[PDB]
């Protein structure tokens, strides 16, 4: 494939040693006293708002949750200051921007189009917005209609696209609650902080030198799941797979980016590269009936089902086997208690919506939009991923925390596979929009809005769990994440299914190709 | 442990890259023409034998095999020629060696003892033989008696270890038959052909190239199992698993150097790994009554057997489970075709004589050295790595050749285990020399040395394969390989068990530290 298995073995990894590690140690405490250091209570939400975009915000947690609980006025700045407060579970409602509503319209002050600062602040901080608040919903329209102006205004008097015009053009593409950390680190890097007057080289260097240690780190797990690949023998077997391996280790890196989480991001992996087996197998490569023998023989969980299967699916079952026991091992050498049964049904409950609409296909039914999202935000795979992150990354897990997985899904678990599966239908049986434009009979773009709308009711919705919830911090930020992944996979083309030049660069800008010194 | 996971995580792997590759390619096709290109019949066969004992033959094997066919006198070239010859699986009889016998009294001449030489060569071509050859036998007895008298002759005169006196001393304590190939390439190149005045720096230089470049690689895979280790949580959950992570890896060296073999390294590792884990829980940790469950256990072969089973039962338990999965994968990758039952009666016949060794134990009964050997040579574990190597190196596998291992296991593979029982025993629940010295009551210097008559028998025993038999000379190659290894590993002391100096010496000389260019 376009990523050779001798290329991914050949790649020189050079951000690893102990001076690299020492100059990272060295500009982190100077950056850490940098922070703790700024006398000005609004510099110093401007600089952890500039080290959140640089990507380096997961190393001065504590430090900033300790500013921030001291922290407890423009538009500009009461913006900022209400992201960075809600962006770190802490209460403050919505009804602080009713300072800036004319509240003789009920909407905000046609001034805010002059501050343009103070609306892209706004705009950002509307999508941290949970449901119910409404005055958020208003503000994320009307500063979308400020940007817009902004961009027939600016971008049109010339390519003087100032650093202004670039954030406006960034953020009219995608909020920052809604981007990944490395691509907008990259980015924040390379073009924007290197032209501020303000810049600080300190911040700079560690910005860029934690940016090409991790792409290190990703290089070396990327030949381990190249070699892993390779031994598998998938590809052989299963000739009708995308060999997307790559493309599954770049969702691991929107998913969990942090340097601890490394194995994490291989066996998730993994997980990806099985799901998309049973995908490309349900809507491309199986008939009906090897499709229910395969569901039959899960349901059945043995292995003289592979006598009634054909060699393919033989593979395909034995891979899904040894892989849901190797997950229930991870969990028993964690939580020390098996829990095979729990994956068993997932796998199977998966394998069961996948058979839903093949089923659903081959009789020729047209489901509706709300019919089509209930079965497949649970034939995406999306649960089985959020499963294995909650097991990884909740401890201790308690007896009622069982008790209630058992009686299905969270609420912030569903909305996320929603959006995953809505964003993996926006640029691709029919499926998402073609069942609204089959219910409803409104135009394509009509429906694309349609399902961006759902898109931001379930962000909403993922939105209310951060604020006594069964969930730490952590698994929800991990289903946030997810969701980030989501929409930075299938954002502008079909970066899983397709190789085009944005595959490439993505692929190129993030793992192999490091940021320049 | 000795060997931390941040030390192998850290070992900077210098001989890698284009430039090592390209003066690898040209050395050896430097070494190759010069192979090809010798003029005298005997320096050829002089040559052949240095760069076996350089360890870089197995990369001109089809040259060398040419060159013997077309091969097809004093004692040393005769010796050195019949070695070669029945090495490649040319048949050669003994009665050659008819030449040098007083056949006035039926034994070999005297004026033996005064060339050193043709003593030597004949010590080392005496355990290729097979049983039945009765020359070779007393020819093997002769030149150990004249070797003897070349130590006490010349080492006594002074330290003037001549490189004869150090390949006299080299050969005393294993045979060229008996060693494997890293050990005994690094020792000749530092030791032996840089001192000798015919030695030619193409041919050095090469070999210690190979030996760095191979080094690298075993570093790489070293890497691996130590993550994998890692991420397994086997010590946690087995406190009394001996953390030897390294003596497995450097059992695999044992048995398979050559570098397109680096996966099988791994899995076998891991194997070994198991199988310790086997070892010790039967031996030391468990009890008659936990054994026993865990042997109905994998005889039931279900997880519903986990609930009547202690936490590190369950935890062992699954381990096996999984590993035994993942074989039948791989096989089922390779071969196209289904075959745990096979693996899961190799474990349970495993797990069958350990129990039978532990009731044994717990009874009080003393069994003889025939029954003893019997029930260990399954005990050992060996008739599952030489079947995990059978269906990784043989290709493809016809039905007569499965009807034939579905009863019982081949000769070569029993009497490799028993080498490994013997040879494991060596220098260690009465086991080996203990019984023999309870039921003939010789004393412990006569019981090891019945012990190695019998590791004799059984290397005659292996050497009988190398002549329609069912397996091909590869899979031959890796049963001697691992007789080899095991001779290697409990040579001198505990090398598995214990940490002494010798077992840091040997893994800081064949993984860690690099020979000098």
């Amino acid at each position: 494939p376009i990523w050779s298995f001798d290329f991914v073995q050949s790649l020189p990894i050079q951000y690893k040693g102990e001076s690299y590690t020492s100059r990272l140690n060295k500009l982190e405490k100077d950056v850490k006293r940098m922070l703790i250091g700024v006398e000005n209570s609004l510099a110093q939400l401007e600089l952890i708002d500039t080290i959140q975009r640089l990507g380096i915000s997961y190393r001065f947690e504590n430090e900033i949750i300790s500013i921030l609980k001291e922290k407890f006025y423009d538009l500009y700045a009461t913006a900022l200051q209400f992201r960075l407060l809600r962006q770190y579970g802490f209460e403050v409602p919505q009804e602080i921007f009713n300072n800036f509503k004319n509240h003789k319209t009920g909407e905000f002050k046609a001034n805010i189009s002059n501050d343009i600062m103070g609306a892209l602040g706004l705009y950002e901080a509307s999508f941290h917005g949970k449901k119910g608040e409404s005055i958020l919903e208003e503000a994320r329209i009307f500063t979308t209609k400020c940007l817009k102006k902004y961009k027939l205004m600016s971008s049109s008097n010339n390519n003087n696209m100032t650093l202004i015009s670039l954030l406006v053009n960034h953020a009219l593409e995608m909020p920052l609650q809604w981007r990944i950390t490395r691509s907008e680190a990259k980015w924040f890097i390379e073009e924007i902080y290197e032209r501020k007057q303000d810049m600080n080289p300190t911040l700079l260097e560690f910005a860029k030198l934690d940016f090409n240690m991790l792409q290190s780190t990703y290089q070396e797990e990327l030949k381990v799941l190249s070699r892993w690949w390779k031994d598998s023998k998938l590809g052989e077997k299963l000739p009708f797979v995308r060999d997307r391996l790559v493309e599954c280790f770049l969702w691991q890196v929107g998913v969990r980016f942090e340097p601890q989480f490394s194995y994490f991001r291989i066996m998730d992996t993994k997980l990806y590269v099985l799901l998309t087996i049973i995908d490309d197998m349900h809507d491309i490569y199986g008939t009906l009936e090897e499709l229910q023998l395969f569901t039959n023989a899960l349901q059945r969980w043995d292995l003289k089902e592979l006598d009634k299967l054909p060699d393919y699916m033989k593979t395909a079952f034995y891979f899904t086997y040894n892989f849901t026991n190797e997950l229930a091992f991870d969990v028993l050498q964690e939580h020390g208690f098996v829990h095979i049964e729990y994956f068993k049904k997932l796998m199977v409950e998966l394998c069961k919506h996948h058979l839903q609409e093949a089923k659903w296909f081959y009789s020729g039914y047209k489901p509706t939009l709300q019919e089509y999202v209930e079965n497949g935000w649970l034939s995406v795979g999306g649960q089985v991923i959020l499963m294995h992150a909650y097991f990884a990354f909740t401890n201790p897990v308690t007896k009622e925390a069982l008790e209630c997985l058992k009686d299905g899904h969270p609420n912030i678990v569903r909305h996320a596979s929603i959006i995953l599966r809505l964003a993996d239908d926006l640029g691709t049986v029919p499926k998402s929009i073609q069942c609204y434009m089959h219910d409803t009979g409104a135009s394509e773009d009509e429906a694309r809005e349609h399902i961006k709308y759902l898109i931001s009711e379930s962000w909403k919705e993922m939105n209310n769990e951060d604020g006594n919830s069964f969930f730490s911090n952590e698994f929800v930020q991990v289903c946030q994440n997810l969701g980030r992944a989501s929409q930075f996979i299938y954002q502008y083309g079909d970066g899983h299914a397709s190789q085009n030049n944005l595959s490439k660069e993505r692929v190129l800008g993030l793992i192999i190709t490091p940021i320049p010194m």
